[PDB]
């Protein structure tokens, strides 16, 4: 009996080569397990052979099914699952067994096959990140073992390691698969088996290609959105984001007891809102030394300056201080003690509440923010008459360049005897990332 | 008499989870709860973080399997109560005697209503999904309910309520009683009743109104998702859920003259059917102040002669008009030279295959109905390109002098004379007898 | 019928924990799986991370509320399945019909043995706190039976099992039967039977031998701290864990001529009376060896008298000895010096009129040595008196397992002493 | 009545809890009180046996039901009063002055000391689980606290109590405060005064001598179950509760390459970084006398290229030496022949599994410090098991500080460390992910 079901996901209904597909694989084999897995009934009919070993399995609620119907296990009763992307076939016979036997004499949890198609599966390395929502892809260093696949493959694994996963066929599949086998530390293993294309291959024109891509794009976006991931890089590089920006609200909205949404679900502050933390920052301190503003990383920016040189990456804001006897040489300064300012590069510049300090938020709707602490000498010792400690003057006479968020920042001189004087002996030294189990027990 | 307490129905900016669940873990210590969520909800909860006491994320996650999602796998006792917010435990042991009744009774839910502004009351519930449509009505013998209105503990066995296929789908009211009541089970709604919450949640008229928003929002997104076109109350009163004079039709476009929600075993949506009527009845109106002739065609008349209408899978409509009539309406002149949207929004346009006119209900809309030019040559009424269809015929003008009446659409509209023979002629003998879909060398 | 799968008895260095609950889980995914442990299990137990299966930690913790190591918040069905590590589901519905068995019965628990090397066999039990004892036997009335040795799945309901003291003190086979036959509960050993793990645990010699040497240590830690000094069985075996030669005794300084154990209504430490047993017949001996004239005194003559042993709660023994024949004896001529501490470990003392042995310089329970003279045919010490005739002749009387001597006519002596009807009227602790 | 007394820390063998009892009776008749013990206390205490007091037996027994050891069962009041022994009630309405304190404050605990000779001093204080630390000091903020040092009556609410996990575990004064602190909470030290008892407890040298014996083993009992292995008293006068060079460490062996720490979300016991301090200390004096090349290498390099110390889930010590120059070492020649012991008892064992040498901290604790000997060959630095690197970094090694002494580091260490480790690996730390280990394995 097959130890195999084929598992088809990937195809478009508008047009597919699905039915070339499954006939293929009932040609070597007529018993042979298929499953051709949907969201909706797809239309144009498939018109598949109405044989109990080839079935759709439609994966939406329905008022007049049991929940089994959309649980795609119920339709896999072999020990392993291939999945097939549209524009496979199988001609050579067996191909599906000397894939389960070099699964089970490797020590791959996944093995694939690509399909000689215009784009078959690369090799590729692929670290998630959860706490900084991010996936790193890569050139495979270890090739043929992979973290993850780009292009046309089957890929052959067990049903009780692919349907105990949150979002086995979660689409794209090329992508959901593998972020969710990395992240768990599995590897896949390209094998040196090819399958054949099919001899109409779909999306043959230019024209469905385009909207193929599309949908797909669609797809990945949403996927990546509600799995949170913020960032997607190549090699470090060539940076795809699906975050806030200038024109959104921030990712954590809101922030309710200084405990910032991100911090419940166990992890770091989104990358998206790290950079435009870092953009504002770098904007209003070209601002500020431009208009002859004397200014000094301050508090957890200061911190996060003399440790790593970058913004804490837990932390959602960016504080500075200033001298208030210059605050009339900025422009959006002078006019933020009137009434909230949106300057020429839709940077909001604000009074506080209450508190008198300065904010300037990266955008109208986006609310990341710098916050501008004013103070002024009192026979040698700073302080702001409202209430962030009080200093003595001398830390800033005169003031030390500090790489900070991707450019040169001031600093009080001799920052490190001034971080433990505000935070305490030691602190540069002992980060204390979250703690959600103390979070959890503390609000 | 276990029972597990899930909440679903709440709002995570303004909720009253907290004292809800505070109220059942007074009477009991150990009580198990599921707080069910789709996402985590923020600002926190801020649930007692013990045991017995858990969270229920319906999401997918990169870092969980598949069982963190399913929330049979958090309930291990026989019996479930669905709570809702804005409910507390006063008095004790309210659940097991829900338990007794329910062992005791023969409906396979029992309900308590809560006392807040609308406590729960006894419906009655007919699902067609054939139709797409969900009809409520008033008990015939309450207290035993195919649904529920309004805020009420329900409880059931585990066993049946996750072996639904969308247990926990917002709003609960809705989603729960559409599953139940499909599969002819009951509700009875008990004479006890759960107290309110002393800080209710959603105090103001602002928090109430986004609240109400949110769930219409939901609401609509239920019935879309499972298929609900139409809901109708006793009393006559409707409310939508499909197509209208601004969006798309439901279904797109046909291959095979076999629409997509055949192969899914339904008919036409209520929606398509509603909009393909009204501009029958327009384009009719039109034609005959125009001083066009026009007939019944096809399975517009077919259907006129069965039951006075659309033959339910049916997704578009047909009339044939005299050719050397067409100059004589305005939207018809003009649609030879283009696309033509008139002074209610339809469209008339020349079409691309055949010769034949169609107006479309709107731009947006693409239920149309098609007007068949016709001249006589000797007799006998043709023209001079030809669908491949069995019902697209030459036919002696006889059958056209005169024109009788027959009701179509919920209005009068002109026949041909012996439209029997007329039908059989065009379809075959006794065609109107023996419905069958547009092909069914595909579909039967 | 639903049944939480409860694992409670494994060892964290070698078990087969992960196969037991995947065998459950394989006939109903949904299976609700706790298992319980003191402390986090290292090397990771690695269990499936799905809602039904839960890891309880039991002990305290600075992060974690009073309800994260209370068992039954883990516990949410009406039936609970204790398995030992070692078992495995095979057969589906074994739990069902554990429950039916259990609802048709009359027996608070069932219990089906586990096909290992040591499958759980029926036993009596009965339990006496007054006495720190324990006793276990045959079981008569097989299969129903007070408790169980070896290998076995036990059901109970949820209630029954968390409203003990201890349910899931360690070693559970010892402390749950413990709780249960002291409430009268028992349990039936059903027909049938789990399968063994397919690699069971403790495989080798030296897994085995460190299992048993931990159980041992986990089982006597539980027995000292529920007050069971003593473990009986049937055919005369003995498990001692209380005090001994090299320990204090159970009780220390008594005030008001009340040991502490009274007041915990209970009555002398079955380990202790031994002790002064012991300590009796040394002291006898060494007496009888040296030509000391001893007789029986007080309540021991009392309690020989009664039954022929010490009072069950009397802490002491009291001899009188001819103050003439002190010097005969070489201890209690060095004890007038000062302490002697002797070849066997027995500590002599002076203090006070009268003479005190010590069962040894840790374990201060003690034979008091009165000595009397005779002046007027009466015997009379100086710091009450009875005729000397009561000693002329001595008669042998059993007492704490040896022939001891007692004044002639010794009835008639316990009651000039104590008043009349003491022997058949014993003045039991309230 | 809003408050009931519960007495915790006294001495069965001498006290004065019935002259406690009887001052807050004598205040009010129908006062609830509550002495709690693990078992019953001899000799006895002799309450009055009214329905009001009670004593609360704590320890599992055969014959209770669970209910009997839950010292919530005895409490039916919204608030309770830990009072210690050697206190008394005289002034009337002191309590109730504490429930007024307490509601109208932000503090939920509030305290006011006993006029005995150790009346309470405000303290701060910080626990941090994942570094298994308590770190006492000076109150800034007095008079709110984290804790109390000394006798006080701490009133707080019932329900605060007994949702503790441990909350009467002794002694209080340590146990109480290390979970609120942990808790965020605070303890406001209010200007009221409790009386002493007329008749103090514990009054000659030898009754104190026995309690403060039996206490201290109490509370070193408390802090190991509770994982606190370090306190400190403005980060000295330190107190250590964990392993040491005659005991083994406090994990034991690893199967992960994951120690059993990291399963509790938690950091290397600071009692083993200690001892891998020590042992760094001790080899590199050893090495540089006998005239052994090393250099910090992995993880320890990282660490002192970061913050100059272990990095604080690390759990071993690596460095790099010159094979040509083992000869020069007394115990690594040793140590090919066998396992040697030397004179401050420290295990020197040539580990024939990766050839390379371990120094253990003692036989019978395992931290140790690896020596990973390496040859050059066409100036790259090699060995035979196992990445190389260019002799180039090693001429000349620079001084680099590292767990309390000046340590040898490849020159160009940063380089160094990016080669081995990859770019950015100083600046980006990879923090002990518990919700990942669960994941992974
Ligand atoms: C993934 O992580 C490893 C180890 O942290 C690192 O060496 C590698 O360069 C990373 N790869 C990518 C593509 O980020
Ligand atoms: C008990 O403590 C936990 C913290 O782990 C908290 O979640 C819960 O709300 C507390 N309950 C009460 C009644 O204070
Ligand atoms: C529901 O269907 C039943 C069965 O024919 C019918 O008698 C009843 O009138 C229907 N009720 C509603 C509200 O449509
Ligand atoms: C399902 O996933 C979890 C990981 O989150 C794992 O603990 C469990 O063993 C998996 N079950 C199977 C059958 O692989
Ligand atoms: C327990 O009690 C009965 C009498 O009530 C006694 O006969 C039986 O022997 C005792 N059990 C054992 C094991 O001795
Ligand atoms: C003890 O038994 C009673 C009655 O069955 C029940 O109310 C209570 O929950 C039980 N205690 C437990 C299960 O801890
Ligand atoms: C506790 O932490 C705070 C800030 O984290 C620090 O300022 C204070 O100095 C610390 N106190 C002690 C005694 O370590
Ligand atoms: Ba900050
Ligand atoms: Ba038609
Ligand atoms: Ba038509
Ligand atoms: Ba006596
Ligand atoms: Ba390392
Ligand atoms: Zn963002
Ligand atoms: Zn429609
Ligand atoms: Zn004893
Ligand atoms: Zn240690």
């Amino acid at each position: 009996g097959p130890r195999v079901t084929v598992l088809v996901r990937e195809f478009e209904a508008f047009d597919n080569a699905v039915p070339e597909l499954v006939d293929s694989f009932l040609q070597q084999d007529p018993a042979q397990p298929v499953v051709v897995a949907a969201d909706t009934l797809p239309y144009p009919p498939l018109a598949l052979p109405r044989i109990p070993n080839v079935r759709l399995a439609l994966l939406q609620p329905a008022l007049d099914r049991p929940a089994a119907a959309s649980r795609p296990e119920t339709y896999v009763a072999t020990e392993f699952v291939a999945l097939v992307p549209d524009g496979a076939r199988a001609e050579a016979p067996g191909l599906l067994e000397r894939m389960v036997e070099a699964l089970r004499a490797g020590s791959a949890r996944l093995v694939a096959a690509p399909v000689a198609t215009a784009n078959p599966a690369r090799c590729l390395a692929l670290n998630v990140s959860l706490r900084e929502w991010t996936a790193r892809y890569g050139a495979a260093p270890a090739a043929p073992r992979c973290d993850a696949l780009d292009g046309d493959a089957v890929v052959l694994l067990r049903a009780r390691d692919l349907f105990n996963l949150s979002a086995p066929l979660a689409r794209p599949v090329g992508t959901s698969l593998f972020l969710q086998t990395a992240l768990r530390g599995w590897a896949v293993q390209l094998l040196d088996l090819t399958f054949a294309a099919a001899r109409q291959p779909p999306l043959a024109t230019a024209h469905a290609r385009w909207k193929a891509e599309r949908e797909g794009r669609a797809r990945r976006a949403a996927l990546l959105r509600a799995l949170g991931i913020r960032l997607v890089s190549w090699e470090g590089g060539r940076l795809e984001w699906f975050g806030c920006n200038k024109e959104t609200t921030r990712c954590f909205g809101t922030v309710v007891g200084d405990t910032p949404a991100y911090l419940y679900e166990e992890r770091w502050t989104p990358p998206c809102c790290l950079r435009a933390l870092r953009e504002t920052a770098r904007y209003v301190v070209g601002v500020l030394e431009a208009a002859g503003v004397r200014y000094w990383l301050e508090g957890g920016s200061l911190l996060g300056a003399a440790r790593h040189g970058d913004i804490i990456p837990w932390d959602y804001d960016v504080d500075l201080g200033i001298y208030l006897e210059d605050v009339g040489n900025c422009e959006q300064l002078r006019g933020a003690e009137a009434g909230s300012v949106v300057d020429e590069r839709g940077f909001v510049w604000e009074k506080a509440v209450e508190g008198d300090f300065f904010r300037v938020q990266y955008s109208e709707s986006n609310h990341l923010h710098v916050d501008l602490w004013p103070f002024y000498p009192r026979n040698g010792v700073m302080t702001k008459d409202t209430w962030d400690v009080e200093f003595p003057e001398h830390f800033l006479q005169p003031l030390v360049p500090l790489p900070f968020a991707g450019f040169v920042a001031q600093a009080p001189n001799n920052y490190r005897r001034f971080l433990e004087l505000k935070f305490g002996p030691g602190v540069i030294e002992n980060p204390q990332y979250p703690n959600p189990a103390l979070l959890s027990l503390t609000g």
